[PDB]
């Protein structure tokens, strides 16, 4: 059977339209609502559709954003309608199955590590997206595997699942439990409402980690244990660096642990530029993290400027070069290490 709508379109000028598809299936349960999957029958496209109960007073954060945003790592809203004593919003989203943990999760019941160019790949165009988030003053909030769509011809990345994303402004205050668990940062476990989109850039550290032990570096089993393990790689934080995270609640029983080392954490054979990149991205002090655009310039990702890198299919790599001045917002003159000669 077929269903017909009327939605505007996400990117285009605000005009409605009737939009069509068939074939719709439950994919998807949250907090939120429910996501189905359906087929365009127009394009034959596939598309899903994340159903969120709305209130008429209140305007929904995701629709806001979603709307902005217009980038190849990110996924694309291609519409949006509502359906009927209550009223719900219906965000017509690219349908891509594959994600980043599916991928890992095959690696790892293999027990075998992914190979260290697809790791690189994922991770460049995942701070590609998140560098461009963060121009906007957009942080995601919810940064993790499972929210990272893989299109495993072409191995492009979609950063996706913005349903906690929120646009920070400094003096008004943000949820501090937030995220998932394991790529929770540290100021979150301290309670911390004043933070910055560098939180997503420790929860990225937490994606690249888990990529290089093929398991989660940090598995808290609650709220406040997932402190521990993070204690038990990067040690006892100072008290400059727990002011800095700027705390709600002060203190917690743990005593001073020294730091273990990096080296030692990861597999004997793990890249050193990949653990080099860690540790810059897991500092308990948010401000000493890299931004997404340094994180791309990093000595990790070189093999990716290299003008004969193909994929392992032997296919070319996404276009990874192709910034807008709004991506280089943060910081211009890093373009002349982010864009090689080659692909000027
Ligand atoms: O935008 C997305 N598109 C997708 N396409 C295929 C699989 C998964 C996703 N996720 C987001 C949509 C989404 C967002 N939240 C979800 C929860 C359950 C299932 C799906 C979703
Ligand atoms: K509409």
């Amino acid at each position: 059977k077929v269903t017909t709508v009327v939605a505007t379109p996400g990117q285009g000028p605000d005009r409605p339209q009737e939009v069509s598809y068939t074939d719709t299936k439950v994919i998807g349960n949250g907090s939120f609502g429910v996501v189905y999957q359906a087929k365009l029958c127009d394009s034959g496209e596939l598309v899903a559709i994340k159903k969120v109960l709305q209130d008429k007073r209140f305007k929904n954060r995701e629709l806001q954003i979603m709307r902005k945003l217009d980038h190849c790592n990110i996924v694309r809203l291609r519409y949006f309608f509502y359906s009927s004593d209550e009223v719900y919003l219906n965000l017509v989203l690219d349908y891509v199955p594959e994600t980043v943990y599916r991928v890992a999760r095959h690696y790892s019941r293999a027990k075998q590590t992914l190979p260290v160019i697809y790791v690189k790949l994922y991770m460049y165009q995942l701070f590609r997206s998140l560098a461009y988030i963060h121009s906007f003053g957009i942080c995601h909030r919810d940064i993790k595997p499972q929210n990272l769509l893989l299109d495993p011809d072409t191995a492009v990345l979609k950063l996706c699942d913005f349903g906690s994303a929120k646009q920070l402004v400094r003096g008004e205050p943000n949820v501090s439990y937030i995220c998932s668990r394991y790529y929770r940062a540290p100021e979150l476990i301290f309670g911390a409402t004043d933070y910055t989109s560098s939180i997503d850039v420790w929860s990225a550290g937490c994606v690249l980690a888990e990529l290089l032990l093929g398991q989660p570096i940090f598995p808290g089993d609650s709220g406040v244990d997932q402190l521990v393990e993070i204690i038990k790689v990067l040690g006892t934080p100072t008290r400059e660096q727990i002011r800095e995270m700027n705390p709600n609640y002060t203190e917690f029983k743990f005593p001073q642990i020294k730091a273990h080392p990096w080296t030692k954490v990861f597999r004997p054979r793990t890249p050193p530029e990949a653990i080099a990149l860690c540790s810059r991205l897991l500092e308990y002090t948010p401000t000493a993290r890299l931004t997404p655009l340094e994180a791309c310039a990093h000595s990790f990702f070189d093999e990716l400027r290299d003008p004969n890198v193909k994929l392992p299919n032997g296919r070319d790599t996404p276009a990874l070069f192709n910034f807008t001045t709004q991506e280089l917002s943060s910081n211009p003159p890093l373009a002349t290490i982010l864009i090689p000669p080659h692909a000027r």
